């Protein structure tokens, strides 16, 4: 199996309990590519980091999951974690 | 078979674990059209979203089930979920 | 032979294991027209869906069997199955 | 056949699994008028709502069964279900 | 020929597969009037409802058979079938 | 189905979590008219607003439940909420 | 015939299925007086309450069967059933 | 049947979940009179209030069960519940 | 015989107890081609993964069963299991 | 001699006992061509797979028997057994 | 007589009932060598471990039966039981 | 008949459901004396306390069964039940 | 049998519930040696420590199971636990 | 049974939620006498005062459990509670 389910985790474990809430909230309205579903609010607003990584790799694929996570992280301002995630995923 | 069972599921899965309890509680006293039964309290206060959608579509019909769910959601305040459900059901 | 023995089966097979028990219990006290016997308690509380349909069509005629099944199903609130049964049997 | 086997069911399905256990426990020590037996503890501690209603109407007659159910429900506090049961059975 | 042979059947067909065994067990120890024999344990613990009714009406008389069946049903707790049998047999 | 179950909820939702504890505590010693039970401590000291409304409408009736809630709210000082509840319930 | 075949039932029927298995297991190692056989393990671990009472009264006598049942019931802790069984059998 | 099985419940429902664990823990080491068994630890640390009352009235008798519950409640500090239980049981 | 009965299992065994229920629920209303029956609701809402795969390959053929499972999995959002299912079945 | 009795046999042995009862029940109401009799209920509701195949090939002919059993299997939902049966019988 | 009928048993008795169903399911679609028949689905989905071993050694020979069991165990994941079976069979 | 089948039960009944699963798991890898068999994994991971005691006394004799139970309890940490079992068994 | 099933357990019981979730998550994407299967996601995300150890020793052998557990523990950071496991396993 | 399971509780309920964590942490490294096991981290870092007392008196005996608790309490500075525990235990 691909390692992308780990590189996401290392990016979502560096977020404090305050930035994780913001990440989950931003995940509710980020534009999505065609053919991909959206996580329901009831489950999204209660998952912790681990379930979030699992469901991100589940709904989307490894490549698109990593790209979406990086885009959301750069959207909220945190570019250190976003840069680390992009570096880990690309090569 | 009507697709309104999926529309109700897509609306009841966007409610938090606390809003679902409110929905189930309001379902106990909402006025009902004549000839339609009322869900017993013993099972109402224990079902999750999936069982709730199934039993809602079973007890009432597709059209009346969607209408009742929209009315209950509108009553409790959530104006976005009711709008989405009405848009999905009407056309 | 009449097809009413198949419409009842398609309706009693759509009930979960808990609703079938309720159906069998309510079959013990539903009002009956004159000239029609009542299913004994000893055998009724143990039959599955197939035996129940067979005994319903044997004790009661096809028209009255379907009508009684629809009435009992509508009494307990399950009206999707009742409407399906009425549509199947009337025409 | 009398309808008392139904009005009891509607009383026992409107209370959750938590106080159904309390109802079954109270049924072991409720005072009984002479000539009526007591439900054995071996089955009473595992019977669900449907079986409980059936056994209540079987051991106890319709009038006394409804009266005993109403008295037990009133004893444990729930006076809405007790009121509904009295209204249904009395007239 | 006596009609109460039917009524006993109507009383023993309302017993599920469980309390029929209990009825047969109580038939081995119920007190008996003088001049009446006891059913041997070898064949009693294997008969169904029909054979049980036939042998009950054979060993004892029609009136005493009905009375004994009613007494055993009353002693084991079932006070509805016993009342129904008494109503059927006395008049 | 009375609407008094919804009027109480609106009364128990506009008060903060700090005074919900005070309301539940005052509910333990409020005088009660004869024939009505008292909610046990073990359950009472743990239910939130929704279960509290359900239990209040269950143990007492609609009219008495609303009156008791209004009286308790008036006792703890909140005159705005008691007035709103009385206005909703009376007409 | 002896009535102790009934009282024994009244002891083995008011205990749950979880402790019936414990009773049957403990019946395997209880000491016995001389001249009395032991119930075979193959049949003992499968009988229900009724067969257990019948076999207990068959293998042992009325008095010794009741006494052994009371002793075993005391050994497993249940003293209410043992007390009522002794009260029934002694006089 | 004695009513003391009802008083004990009224004493075990007036203490919160945290105090129930303490009660069950102190029940593991309270001194017992001779001839009375001790509840096994495996089942004692998992029962709720209802099963606890049933087991207490089962292993011990009505009077000793009430007395032991009162003594344990007094030892663990709760004097109000112990006094209420003693008042309910003694007269 | 065809190997697609193994791939479907490999897709249905990667779902937790929660989205398996969603899969079963959405299997009740997915559009079907002509000549293909619909799984009865009574048995569908109780099967585990293994029975579900067996029945899916039974009612629908190898290719259509795999395609329907893939479509349903895509509809609920899980496009990781759907992707591998399509990869396995197509070649 | 015609080997259609083997195709019917190995088609009816690929379905569980639960589906065999459904097959036997639906055999009671399937439409029949003129000149062909109907299997009586007395034997139909008791035969196992082997003598069922024997009776199907006896009452009807090889071609008509295979066609009828294929139609019944198709109607009750199993499209996999029906397809292989048609493939075997046609050529 | 060969001992492979025992080595298979020790392999099919050391796995829980959850993966016994998986074993029986995968036995329906595993590739088979030429000249070897397939176990009918009607009986296969109901046998326990002992009947399964007997049928495996009857349909397939000792060596091929052991080899097929080892292959099926390997495919489903369990490589501890498969290694034990290979060690017991080969030498 | 030895009493060691009881001392084991008292040892396996004073430990909660969490330690019972650990006990059963450790029973799969404990070193065994020569000439004694090992309990198969299929049945071991599903038996409760009573079945576990029966099988322990069946496979291993009284002395070795008690000694093995004491050793397993000691190895898994519980030094109180192990000491109690040793005291009960040795003298 | 080998002692390796005990070394793993002691490693998995010394990490809290939050690290067990991380361990089970990293078990979904760890590289695997050829010929070894992967634990299905549906069952993996719900097992506790004991079931996890059982499955780890089941799918992978003792040596590879311990090695993989140590590798995952080092990957997720815990170096004390991995060192203890390696010391227990190697000698 | 010894009273050491109570005095230990009296020493652990006088600890606020802060130094209880310190007590549980220091319980992970306190030297142990030979023959006694160590509580795993998985449970030690989540158990409350009552579970802690139960597991302390379970893993160790009464005398050693009390002595070890006193030693740990004295180690972390709290001498009032250690002195009280010693006074309660020794005499």
């Amino acid at each position: 199996m691909g390692r992308a389910r780990d590189a996401i985790l290392d990016a979502l474990e560096n977020l404090t309990a305050e930035e994780l809430k913001k990440f989950k909230l931003k995940l509710l309205s980020v534009p999505l590519r065609e053919g991909y579903g959206r996580i329901p609010r009831g489950a999204l607003l209660s998952m912790d980091a681990l379930d979030l990584t699992d469901k991100l790799v589940s709904f989307y694929l490894e490549t698109y999951g990593a790209e979406l996570t990086a885009n959301v992280l750069r959207d909220m301002g945190l570019q250190e974690m976003a840069g680390q995630l992009q570096a880990a995923t690309h090569q």
